[PDB]
């Protein structure tokens, strides 16, 4: 091999082995190898990776050079046509909520993050990408093709910078290029705690031996706690209203702010901890701050591992859930608990489920005033229409009784994110997302579609007609392979999302191969697992059982109208119950006694 013991973790940490409680970092889960799962590390890989000098230099880079004897297509070109569409009527997931979509993507920032690269405290190349296009060192631009509309109007490319990697952060020469993964493995809430301890411990409230997270000090949502304010300036969230001077929330992971719903269900999140540290120490006086924090902590990783494995995966796994996740039979120290790199792009089928707008709703689930519905373009970074527009409320009412989109082969993926993306580094609502995933397999060194359905054992298409079959459309098929000109040279995103999906699910048969056995890795690999004997008492687990999302909505907000199952589509108020028909967590299990 090239090194075993490569890299640039985070530092001195040493394992308890006899202690309640994960760290911060994922260090220690695996007893034999207390790395596995820990933050700040290499995503793993399934298959070797595939890049055109076989170790950094990503596939489309040199004009020349082709994958399998073709050039590669244009990111933005294939985005333009296979992923667009005009229309956005009757692209609505007609048994899935809004909720769908966005706890897809609170599971995905719990699992990875993959960082990009600066090396510039102060850049004038971070301009040189920007300003002329040039590609060079991390600077690997999405160029526009002929008769592409935002050549008009936006320049030559959009910028784009190659993911941070191992090791060093230097430009190098040991074993193939490998990405880090910048949050923890494991399904831990790691989102509302932090992956690293600098972070973990500034977004606690260590003023007061209460065990509770800071809350922001400036504004409240009728009594209710926001996030903190991330006071570093300059702020993306302050560069779209020049005026509300309204800053990105703190939260344990950096993306929270990224769009309006995100930053709502951070914020449950948050005031979730909040009232389990609240509860806690009625139950128990004499417990220490620490105590309270790792407790709360533990139950709220418990919530989101349930809601996780209960309710969201049987949905999107439908008919293939039992074939890849099969009931818990306990901890598995031989199971490599690590994400894979071609993971973070699997579960980007999330892009798909993304509609045109996000609506206000009041407390008869009408309208929230005369701008209740808004498009999605204008709220990345927002966090304002939440501080001064009316709180979280009316953003939860929305998320409950409206529908996510539904992945559609003539329909893929929304204008807003298509044309229309905020970056946080830039300056323009002008970017595309379906691109970058493209430009991002690239950059990651991912394999093929081919290969990826070799791995999963499936059929590989190497023909139109055998393409046509599998993809279960003659004309999708066909404008694919007027671009990639193989099936072997279909981005790993693109064809992955491009089948149809299998019965009661919302993936198709490869996705549901990727996602599934990812899954079922970080669920048996896990030490700290919920069901696995040991970390909670049986009688923890009876009450635990009982969790829902909608029981989080009504003890963290003043919504009083909740369905009993939250992820499926439902109309009001016919599927609205009262929040006293839901069943509570019941905490007296957590009561310690003394003597
Ligand atoms: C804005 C964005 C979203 C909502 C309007 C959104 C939504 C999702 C869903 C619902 C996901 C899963 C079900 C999901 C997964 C992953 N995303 Fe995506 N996403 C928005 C915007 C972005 C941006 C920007 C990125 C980074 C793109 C890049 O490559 O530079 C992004 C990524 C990811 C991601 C990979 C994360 C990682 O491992 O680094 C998912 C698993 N999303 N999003
Ligand atoms: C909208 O989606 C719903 C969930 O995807 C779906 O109903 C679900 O159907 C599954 C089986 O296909 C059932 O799962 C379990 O529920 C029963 C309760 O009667 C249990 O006893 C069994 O163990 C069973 O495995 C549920 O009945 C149901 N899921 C939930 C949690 O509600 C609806 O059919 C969809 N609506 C439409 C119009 O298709
Ligand atoms: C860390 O936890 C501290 C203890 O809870 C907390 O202090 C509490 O802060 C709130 C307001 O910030 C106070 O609530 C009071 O608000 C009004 C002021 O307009 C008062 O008139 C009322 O008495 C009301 O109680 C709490 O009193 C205060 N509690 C204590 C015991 O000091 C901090 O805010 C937390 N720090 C962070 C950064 O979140
Ligand atoms: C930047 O954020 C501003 C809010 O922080 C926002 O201005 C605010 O929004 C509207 C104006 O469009 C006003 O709402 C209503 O207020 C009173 C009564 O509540 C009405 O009489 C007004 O007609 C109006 O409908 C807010 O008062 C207003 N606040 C201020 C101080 O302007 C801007 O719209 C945001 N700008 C952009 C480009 O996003
Ligand atoms: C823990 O999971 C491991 C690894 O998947 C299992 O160990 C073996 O895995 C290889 C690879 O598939 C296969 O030979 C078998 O599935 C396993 N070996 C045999 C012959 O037992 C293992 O089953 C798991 N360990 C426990 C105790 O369940
Ligand atoms: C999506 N992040
Ligand atoms: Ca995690």
């Amino acid at each position: 091999s090239w090194e075993v013991g490569c890299g640039a973790p985070v530092p001195l940490v040493t394992c308890d082995e006899q202690s309640p409680y994960r760290t911060i970092t994922g260090d220690c889960n695996n007893r034999r190898s207390p790395a596995l799962g820990a933050a700040n590390r290499a995503l793993a890989r399934w298959l070797p990776a595939e890049y055109e000098d076989g170790l950094a230099v990503p596939f489309g880079w040199t004009q020349r050079k082709t994958r399998n004897g073709f050039r590669v297509p244009l990111a933005r070109e294939v985005s333009n046509k296979i992923v667009g569409y005009l229309d956005e009527e009757g692209v609505l997931d007609q048994n899935r909520s809004l909720l769908f979509m966005q706890w897809g993507q609170i599971v995905d920032h719990d699992l990875d993050f993959a960082p990009e690269t600066e090396l510039g405290s102060s850049e004038h190349s971070k301009v040189q990408c920007e300003e002329y296009c040039v590609q060079g060192d991390e600077c690997f631009p999405i160029m526009f093709p002929k008769n592409d509309p935002k050549l008009k109007t936006q320049g030559k490319c959009m910028p784009f910078f190659r993911a941070g990697f191992v090791c060093p952060t230097p430009p190098y020469q040991s074993l193939a290029r490998d990405q880090i993964n910048a949050v923890t493995s494991f399904l831990d809430a790691s989102l509302v705690y932090g992956s690293e301890p600098s972070l973990a411990s500034r977004l606690r409230n260590l003023s007061s031996p209460l065990g509770l997270m800071a809350v922001n000090q400036e504004a409240w949502d009728h009594g209710l706690a926001y996030p903190p304010f991330n006071n570093v300036k300059p702020s993306p969230c302050e560069f779209i209203n020049t005026t509300a001077h309204v800053p990105c929330f703190q939260a344990g992971d950096s993306r929270a702010s990224e769009q309006i719903l995100l930053a709502t269900v951070h914020t449950l999140l948050l005031r979730e901890h909040n009232r389990l540290a609240r509860e806690l120490k009625r139950l128990n006086p004499h417990w220490d701050g620490e105590m309270l924090y790792q407790e709360a902590r533990k139950i709220l990783g418990a919530f989101i591992q349930i809601i996780t494995f209960r309710d969201y995966l049987p949905i999107v796994l439908g008919s293939e859930m039992q074939k890849w996740i099969p009931p818990y039979q306990g901890y598995n120290n031989s199971v490599d608990p690590r994400i894979s790199n071609v993971f973070t792009f699997a579960f980007r089928f999330g892009h798909m489920e993304v509609p045109s707008t996000v609506s206000r709703l009041d407390e008869n689930y009408q309208p929230w005033g005369p701008e209740a519905e808004l498009p999605l373009h204008t709220l990345f970074f927002n966090t304002w229409r939440i501080i001064k527009d009316g709180g979280i409320d009316p953003l939860v009412r929305g998320l409950l009784a409206k529908n996510s989109k539904l992945m559609n082969q003539n329909k893929m993926v929304t204008s807003e994110l298509r044309n229309k993306l905020f970056q946080p580094t830039h300056k323009v609502h002008g970017f595309d997302l379906a691109a970058i995933n493209l430009q991002r397999c690239r950059d990651h060194g991912m394999p093929g579609y081919n290969s990826w359905r070799g791995f999963c054992g499936l059929s590989q298409p190497k023909t139109l007609k055998g393409l046509q079959a599998v993809l279960k459309n003659k004309v999708l098929a066909k404008k694919l392979l007027d671009l990639y000109k193989t099936p072997d040279n279909i981005d790993i995103w693109i064809g992955g999302n491009a089948e149809p999906m299998v019965e009661r699910g919302r993936v198709g048969p490869l996705l549901a191969c990727l996602l599934g056995r990812q899954f079922q890795q970080i669920r048996d690999g896990d030490r700290f697992w919920w069901e696995n004997p040991g970390v909670f008492t049986e009688k923890q687990r009876d009450s635990l059982q009982k969790v829902s999302f909608s029981r989080l909505i009504c003890d963290n907000t003043h919504i009083t109208k909740v369905p009993l199952h939250a992820f499926q589509a439902n109309n009001y108020p016919h599927d609205f119950v009262d929040c006293s028909a839901v069943d509570k967590l019941d905490l007296s299990p957590w009561a310690s006694r003394e003597n």
